[PDB]
């Protein structure tokens, strides 16, 4: 008997067997819920990704930043659950910034077009995937987003760290609005895993510095983390996840929880 | 369900039916966890309480303050759980504050031999209980604790609120002890519920406060709360609690997870 | 002797005499600042109230939006300071929100291009406002901007919230950038004002928003709130322009009558 | 003039001329403070020792665990600063925690005797100099004390840590006290300086590893730090706490001022 038994639950984000969301899927599937996954833009080899996935699920295009996408999505989910069901659960595991916003470019040399494009999908698409599933969502409901500490700043996150500030704050309003359907809004703080937005956007940004990332890595969460670390192993954040999806949590809104091995309690 | 299959979990801190321990203890039995429980100085009336569980489970003494009932407490849970076993899960459930330093007594009034020993009870016992429990403790496994957010000051809750600060600090060091067995420790920011502790705050259950206690909790959390809060309800602080016995947070530690309906994200 | 004798202080925001911006300008100056002042697109009413201060200031256009008012504005601050002379200080005090972000507009509501603005002008800026002064700025200076406390959602400030979030970090990562030059680089998080901004938020129900805002802050406030009285909040601003909190930098000073440490 | 011209300030604090008070009460008599001074245990020393300050200065005895200093504190400082004169300003500047709760001495092994003890002078002593003292302080005056940021736990400092986050629960009680006078009541928390308390007390427990821990943390503070830190140098700290004594924060009460050169705001 699984933790999500006959749920139905949307999970974006996927786009590799690395990606987060791909995990989030996996655990989910493996605890018996009913999956409807997006995709963004490569939908062909988002498609062989998610054949991979322990059950079959139905794929729809979204682009976060395109509204008509948004106005159809309730609909197009609709139909693919079956008509007078809904969605028990959401995840947002999105996130984008250009190159400039990034890695050795200078904090000071983004402009603001690039900034607002990452702040557009990385922070304000939780309140548009919010507006457009609520409404197709069930009492005891549950959305979830990724999230990556940004309380302090840091090297490389640059302009992500404001994006994820943003959608903190933007997590506890819909939480708000979340509260009037019986439905919940948190964030998952994840320790990092190893993904193509970790290496393709961070590292890449990152030029020949790519070293520094890891060993930054390696002091700010295993060293710290008082159970340790492992960026080569979603499972922890996925279960995390499916954790707030579940039953199991039913006071918590607005809200953090920080799945970092315990990370951000050390100083050193 | 059984989140808690097989799982063995000492939980301290019933006196009543109404204690949050008392439902903890409820709902792990109902998803499969043995139980070992500790009560402290009224144990015929414990016994009684303990009766109303869904399953039988050994009661032993632990007053937090007496040392021969600490080192002899893990001798003494082998001994009611069987030779060669272990414990997965363990639960403070513990508070306790003199009177001189709650409510309408004056803040400046209460004698620091009165603070600190309800600063002993309420946040080095977990220390304590980690110290003498750990050693029985499998990998995998967790402590937790009850807090009330203290990170700012309030009417009545006074020297409490202080403790409550200690024992935050408490937990992130006990975390890394802890780690070192592979065990999460962590605290469970539990939304106000109807206690015996609680009506202590005010002087008993027709404090001359009484009232403006009830006004304050509903105002400072049912109001704020985004999914709202019910003081008579503890199952759902009970429910948080056995997630973070389960499997399925397994990245967190030295942490504060709040199952307060929301309330502490909402400023109004 | 005062607080900040002969400390050169760019200072942004001012639109009427009840504006944090202005109240803080009227302080440096009565302790010794010598100012260059920034408005925003209503210059001939900017000039008429920046007229009521105690002293003579230049005034330069500044429409943070504008790609060349800032790649111009070191240039026309040093010709406003005189030529080898740097700035000691720098206050950005300067938001904006359209309607559909704020009030009793529906949150959902607010189309992305409206809080990208918002965004835009309210936290973006404290970097290129940063960007374009920190080259003539002396070792030992200070920039502070103004943030409203944004840790916990609110009825009606809505999207702001989201945009002083991002200006708490944006606020981080520039105290980075001005290690570099000496400089430090804090938020000054006000209690409330009452302002041409504040009136905004709604309109000019305005009940509700005096309530709440009494609620929030003077109710919780141990030493009280007084939102018509912008002084200790322009003084908290001068505190931090001055040498006299030299090891904080990155960071947030809470000028709110201590209501924020307060549950209830 | 002087940024605290005219201002009767109570200095506790000093045991050598690298204690962080003893830097306050330069700087304060620099900015034309007229200073009354405690002292604890050592006062044949700390009279030689507060000679070197630029201008005389009474000298009291105060031990915070003696309740007799206490009850006579206001007394003996009304005759110092004269009759009818009352204070500006108070600054608490004491700490102490055995060696049993902090270095390498493992932190399950301390016993709450000694917990207390630091737990009495380090935090309860914070009220209870507010107790005795804001009868004879003026409206518009300040209540600081020293922190060390305690938000997150860190090798060596243990038990402290715990002691410090009481008193930052402490210190916004106390602001609600000092309201009632028109008093703030504020902490800063310092970076670290190298003083009697870091090297004896902190270094002392760590043992053989003094050396290196410390050279690590100056390291890596001064790393984090955005304009850099020097832990050699007590000036920008007592700068800070006298620009809380002034008139220039008089809308902050309640909270904490981190004079760290701003490393708290930077994860790495
Ligand atoms: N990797 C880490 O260690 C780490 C840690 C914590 C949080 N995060 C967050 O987890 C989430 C997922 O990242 P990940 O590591 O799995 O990476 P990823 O590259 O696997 O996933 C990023 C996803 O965002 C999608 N995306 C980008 N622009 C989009 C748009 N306009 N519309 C819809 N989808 C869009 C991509 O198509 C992709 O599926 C993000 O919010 C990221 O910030 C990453
Ligand atoms: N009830 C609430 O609103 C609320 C909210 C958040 C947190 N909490 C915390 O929950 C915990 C439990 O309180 P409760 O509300 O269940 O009340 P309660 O009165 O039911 O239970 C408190 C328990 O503490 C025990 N205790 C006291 N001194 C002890 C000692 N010397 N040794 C061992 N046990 C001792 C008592 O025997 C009792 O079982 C406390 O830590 C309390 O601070 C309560
Ligand atoms: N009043 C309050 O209660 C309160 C509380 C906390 C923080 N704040 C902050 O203080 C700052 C000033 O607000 P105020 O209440 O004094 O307001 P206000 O309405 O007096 O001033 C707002 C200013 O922003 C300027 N501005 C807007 N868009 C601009 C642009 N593109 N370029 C340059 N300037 C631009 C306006 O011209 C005006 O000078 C803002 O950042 C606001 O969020 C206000
Ligand atoms: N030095 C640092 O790196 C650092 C950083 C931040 C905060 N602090 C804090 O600053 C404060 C001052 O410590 P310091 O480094 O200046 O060291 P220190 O040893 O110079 O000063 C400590 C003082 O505490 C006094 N004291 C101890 N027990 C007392 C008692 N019973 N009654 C009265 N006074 C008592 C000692 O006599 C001494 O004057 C402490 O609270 C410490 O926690 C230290
Ligand atoms: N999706 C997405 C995404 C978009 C922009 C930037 C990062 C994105 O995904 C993440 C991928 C990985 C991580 C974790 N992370 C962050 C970093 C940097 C590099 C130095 C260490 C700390 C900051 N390295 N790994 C966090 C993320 O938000
Ligand atoms: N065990 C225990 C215990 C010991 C002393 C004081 C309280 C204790 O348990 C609690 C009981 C109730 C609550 C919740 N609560 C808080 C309050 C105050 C006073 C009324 C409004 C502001 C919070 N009243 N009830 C929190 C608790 O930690
Ligand atoms: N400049 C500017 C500005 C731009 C958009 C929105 C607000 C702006 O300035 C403010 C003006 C007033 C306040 C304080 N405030 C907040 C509020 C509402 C009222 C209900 C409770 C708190 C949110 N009322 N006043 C905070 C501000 O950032
Ligand atoms: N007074 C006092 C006092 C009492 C007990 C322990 C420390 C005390 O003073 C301090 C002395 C130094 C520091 C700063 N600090 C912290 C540390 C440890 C060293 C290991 C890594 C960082 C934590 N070393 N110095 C902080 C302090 O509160």
């Amino acid at each position: 008997t699984g933790l999500l038994d006959g749920k139905r639950i949307l999970v974006s984000g996927i786009i590799t067997d690395s990606s987060i969301a791909f995990h989030i899927a996996r655990v989910a599937q493996e605890q018996g819920a009913q999956l409807v996954l997006t995709g963004f833009d490569r939908l062909r080899l988002i498609q062989r990704i998610t054949d991979r996935l322990p059950a079959k699920a139905p794929l729809l295009e979204l682009d976060v930043q395109n509204e008509e996408h948004l106005a159809s999505l309730a609909g197009r989910v609709t139909e693919a659950i079956g008509a007078g069901n809904k969605l028990d659960g959401v995840v947002h595991s999105i996130g984008f910034m250009p190159q400039t916003g990034m890695g050795i470019n200078p904090f000071f040399d983004a402009p603001y077009a690039d900034v607002s494009k990452g702040i557009h999908i990385s922070a304000y698409s939780y309140a548009s995937m919010a507006k457009a599933l609520l409404p197709i969502m069930n009492p005891g409901g549950s959305i979830v987003g990724m999230d990556f500490d940004p309380s302090r700043a840091m090297p490389a996150y640059n302009w992500m760290t404001v994006a994820k500030s943003a959608l903190e704050s933007v997590n506890r309003f819909v939480a708000r609005e979340a509260g009037k359907y019986g439905v919940r809004s948190n964030l998952v703080a994840a320790g990092p895993i190893r993904t193509l937005a970790m290496s393709a956007i961070v590292g890449g940004a990152l030029g020949e510095e790519a070293g520094a990332q890891i060993q930054l890595l390696e002091e700010g969460w295993d060293q710290r983390a008082p159970i340790g670390w492992n960026m080569k192993d979603a499972t922890p954040v996925a279960k995390t996840v499916c954790a707030l999806l579940s039953d199991w949590l039913p006071a918590t809104t607005g809200d953090i929880i920080y799945a970092d091995g315990g990370a951000h309690t050390q100083l050193l």
